[PDB]
């Protein structure tokens, strides 16, 4: 465009060129040519606006091809440009520019580094607009202002003087019903406030004292009905610190009124359907959401809004009934849509309100007036809601005990009801387990069912059922151990009869429940052989509404203080035989081949490959005719798993279900797997090269929470298998990292390196012999990615390299190796260029800080060899100036800094720490943190108790 740009710098000798690039649709040449071209057009100012209602249409597109390959020197000028050009002439055209400039997210993360200068005036540009405010101007000014604030290192503090008052003044008008004006705002007052909750608390107690009225008046629309669930989670604390103080409890009236004004006209569509919760007993991570009896369904994403709507209520109504029986007023409320709502909500409220005898026996007496219903839900839900009350130290007062035997037989008469049987298993389960009945008294009730298997026998063969009989099966073996072999034999056949994996009635409406862990663990006690391993917590993936909550529960306990609140095979023969018709039962569908019917066929094999080795000890010519048999079904699936349209996600079905059995890839636990269950390994071995087929035919989120997205779990697990199979074939690679995987890790596409940061930490953490090019190349890759202006200021990129270094805190703290110069070469980038520039975030410094601690616990003089200050002052330099999520993390870990010192040097360092803690008189948001790290040294080391008390009293 040499002379084509000569047009740009006349009346139409230049306008024509502008319309030529539009046909087409270093840029510093074009833009700064275009800016002056836009200048010439500016002096034109009704017959003159056609060259400035179209010039921004270049300014919005002249960058889409370089908005990736724009650098920082450029956009700075672009900002001053747009701020000065309009110092709606060209608003609706200029406003669309930044919304087509901040969607390459690396923009609002590298205009906020280096004293955030590029970040400074953009936000002033954006805020002056909303103060003015054509609707179509806001929805791209507030959609970019929000597209700024959602950035990890967004210095909101030095601009939160006016911004928290800008969105809320936009929302302060209760008109223009709903859209993005209420979804590119309501998504900020979470991402903005959630940053200033643990600092500037005087700001927020007053802020959220206003938004609650705005929260009780907004009731595809679930696009917004997800934010208000994120806005309640991140705030449920403050609303228990204002209720401890008069028009605010004049609002919480209506807001908790709404949570019964919305559940009503939703009786039909979906209100926490009983399939969306599971009663199993696998070991789950304590992050997980539960209610003290059941738990949310792993790997189910669409079923989160309801449990989130309910938990919030029973976490915000047990706070307005304590501080201020407002619930039970809605128990005798004669409105069915306003009863089952309060009927599901019992176990939630049951968690933390702990009613005493005024409300316990008040409740139970009406529930037993519903447990005898004939509806499928009420006769199920009301059975749950009572088991919730069952687990209390304030429920074994026998002045109400009759209900717990009135309702006892209610299920022993209900275990035969097809739509009402599972929540009936719970009642007897909790009631037995809560121990309200002597062992003899609940024995005939056991003696019949364990021996009749037909009348009031568990109708359903489900997790809660296959957990139910285990108690009884362990009860019929509790008092009558002699000849208790006959007890199980009434159940195994009952199991198989009940077990209908090749069905379209059971396996399509009770398949999503029975897991190969709750089913096999029933058998694992008959012979008395072994329960499954299940040593580590299940790794699973969540949806954003709960994902957003992982980033709070780490630091509530701080914000809870800124607020002051023969005898063996006798059934294995029976087992091996009875199993074979079932093998063929599904093997009728061997070559006969929808989606969820495959699930049973999918879920069945892991009931074989964990039993097949434990059903071969006899060789009745069925033992090898079982193992040779079952693996004739899998391959058909692996012929329909491969061939499909990958918009049904049938590849992930085989993965989420097979996930809970992969061991921890630490070798000494993998070996004891190979010497036991190769058939299982065989499944992973057949599956591995079955996986590769899709591979022979970017960033969803940049938080530290990539490793819980749906994406990571279909990439983390996909490698935990490729490496499990790669070992069963040849033992030639146990104890150390085999070669193909490490040469495969380099064969990742960037965003595939970030999503697996929770995997490369799972193998290298353990001890092994990594090959020569191995550790380096991924550590070499981890450098070619961190330095690319896409992953320079990237909370997940920075958190990644710091996460592979610590794994190799040994392989370069030894000598001068070809890798021992790489880490330092990287190390200087981090603690002298990355850190000061404000190119880190709260979540990376947290990862950075936790390395220096592991350095002093190894070397203590690394930076004292390179030319950097110290691996003990750098730590504290971070501590002094940081984001409160980082400071709070150190006050927890720094009591370990005093562990690497002879006792007589502790009081020397407490002068360093004191030198750096926040000390400013009229800022109590920082003082209250000083007193917080002085209580963690006292409570940890005695030799610092006198200092920590003298200094606490000085404040």
């Amino acid at each position: 465009f040499k002379e084509i740009e000569s047009h740009l710098v006349s009346a139409t000798a230049r306008k024509d060129a502008v319309e030529a690039l539009i046909a087409y649709f270093a840029y510093h040449r074009l833009f700064e040519a275009l800016f002056r071209c836009t200048l010439i057009e500016k002096e034109a100012y009704a017959a003159a606006a056609a060259r400035l209602e179209r010039c921004p249409e270049a300014l919005r597109l002249a960058v889409r091809h370089g908005v990736t390959t724009i650098r920082r020197k450029t956009a700075r000028a672009i900002i001053d440009h747009i701020v000065q050009v309009l110092p709606m002439p060209l608003l609706a055209g200029y406003v669309k520019v930044l919304y087509e400039f901040l969607d390459n997210p690396a923009s609002a993360e590298n205009i906020a580094a280096l004293s955030g200068e590029g970040w400074e005036v953009c936000v002033d540009f954006c805020i002056d607009v909303l103060s003015r405010f054509g609707t179509h101007v806001a929805v791209d000014v507030l959609s970019c202002l929000y597209m700024l604030c959602i950035a990890h290192n967004a210095p909101i503090q030095r601009k939160a003087d006016r911004l928290p008052h800008v969105v809320i003044q936009l929302l302060q008008l209760r008109q223009m019903k709903i859209g993005e004006l209420q979804k590119m705002a309501f998504a900020t007052f979470n991402i903005v406030f959630q940053r200033m909750q643990a600092e500037d608390v005087a700001l927020c107690k007053t802020l959220v004292k206003q938004v609650v009225p705005l929260l009780s008046h907004w009731w595809m629309l679930n696009s917004i009905r997800d934010e208000m669930l994120k806005t309640l989670y991140g705030t449920r604390l403050y609303i228990q610190a204002l209720l401890r103080e008069e028009s605010f409890p004049q609002d919480v009236e209506e807001l908790l009124d709404t949570l019964w004004c919305d559940y009503s006209r939703r009786e039909e569509r979906a209100r926490l359907q009983l399939d969306d919760i599971t009663f199993t007993n696998m070991l789950l991570p304590p992050d997980h959401p539960r209610t003290g009896i059941f738990s949310l369904r792993p790997h189910h994403t669409a079923g989160e809004q309801n449990w989130a709507l309910l938990e919030n209520l029973a976490i915000l109504e047990a706070a307005y009934s304590k501080h201020g029986n407002r619930v039970h007023q809605k128990l005798h409320s004669l409105d069915p849509a306003v009863r089952l709502s309060a009927l599901q909500l019992i176990p939630f409220l049951t968690r933390h309100k702990k009613p005493s005898l005024e409300d316990v026996a008040e409740t139970l007496e009406d529930l037993s007036k519903h447990v005898t219903a004939k509806q499928a839900i009420v006769a199920s839900w009301a059975m749950l809601a009572c088991s919730s009350l069952a687990i209390h130290e304030v429920s074994r007062h026998p002045s109400l005990s009759s209900s717990w035997k009135q309702l006892w037989q209610l299920a022993v008469r209900s275990l035969s009801l097809p739509p009402i049987s599972r929540a009936s298993c719970v009642l007897l389960n909790s009631i037995l387990k809560a121990n309200l009945i002597p062992r003899h008294e609940l024995a005939d009730d056991i003696n019949q069912i364990v021996t009749t298997a037909d009348i009031s026998g568990p109708a359903i063969l489900v997790d809660a059922s296959l957990g139910l009989m285990l108690n009884l099966l362990r009860f019929r073996n509790n008092m009558f151990p002699n000849a208790s072999q006959a007890t199980s034999n009434h159940i195994i056949r009952w199991v198989f009869v009940r077990w209908s994996p090749a069905e379209l009635t059971y396996a399509s409406l009770h398949g999503t429940h029975a897991t190969p862990y709750d089913l096999v663990n029933l058998l694992r006690a008959c012979y008395g052989i072994s329960p499954l391993v299940m040593a580590q917590p299940l790794r699973l993936f969540n949806g954003p509404i709960v994902l957003h909550w992982k980033e709070q529960a780490e630091m509530e306990p701080f914000i809870r203080y800124l607020l002051l609140l023969a005898g063996s095979n006798a059934s294995r023969r029976l087992a091996l035989e009875l199993f074979y018709p079932k093998v063929e039962e599904l093997q009728e569908l061997a070559e006969s081949w929808s989606m969820e019917r495959l699930r049973s066929m999918v879920l069945a094999c892991l009931t074989g490959a964990l039993l097949l080795p434990d059903l071969v000890n006899i060789n009745s010519s069925l033992s090898r005719d079982l193992e040779s048999a079952v693996f004739s079904i899998v391959d058909a699936t692996l012929k329909v798993i491969l061939n499909s349209p990958p918009s049904e996600n049938l590849f992930g079905m085989i993965l989420a279900s097979s996930a809970p059995y992969i061991p921890h890839l630490i070798e000494p636990e993998l070996i004891a797997l190979k010497r036991e269950r190769p058939h299982l390994l065989k499944f992973f071995g057949k599956l591995s090269e079955a996986l590769y087929e899709r591979s022979r035919r970017t960033l969803p989120r940049r938080d530290i929470l990539l490793s819980y997205t749906p994406e990571a779990f279909y990439l983390e697990t996909s490698l935990r298998i490729h490496f499990l199979d790669i070992i069963r074939l040849n033992d030639g690679e146990i104890g150390r990292i085999p070669e193909p995987i490490i040469n495969q890790l380099a064969g990742l596409s960037g965003e595939q390196f970030l999503c697996c940061r929770e995997f490369m930490r799972e193998i290298f953490t353990s001890d092994a012999i990594v090959p020569l090019g191995g550790a380096t190349t991924i550590l070499e890759t981890a450098g070619h990615i961190v330095s690319r202006y896409e992953y320079a200021c990237c909370e997940v990129a920075l958190c990644n390299c710091i996460d592979i270094m610590d794994s190799f805190i040994n392989l370069w703290t030894d000598n001068h190796f070809d890798i021992a110069e790489m880490a330092g070469d990287l190390y200087h980038y981090l603690v002298k260029q990355s850190l000061p520039n404000n190119s880190m975030s709260a979540a990376a410094q947290i990862r950075l800080a936790s390395l220096l601690l592991h350095l002093l616990e190894v070397k203590s003089e690394y930076a004292s060899n390179l030319g950097l200050p110290s691996s003990q002052s750098t730590l504290l330099k971070i501590l002094q100036d940081g984001p409160m999520k980082l400071k709070h993390y150190i006050g927890l870990e720094i009591p370990k800094l005093f562990g690497l010192y002879v006792l007589k040097t502790h009081d020397d360092i407490f002068v360093d720490v004191l030198e750096h803690l926040p000390s400013d008189p009229d800022v109590v948001e920082g003082l209250a943190f000083r007193l917080f790290v002085l209580a963690e040294l006292a409570c940890r080391w005695p030799t610092l108790l006198r200092r920590s008390i003298y200094h606490t009293f000085e404040i």
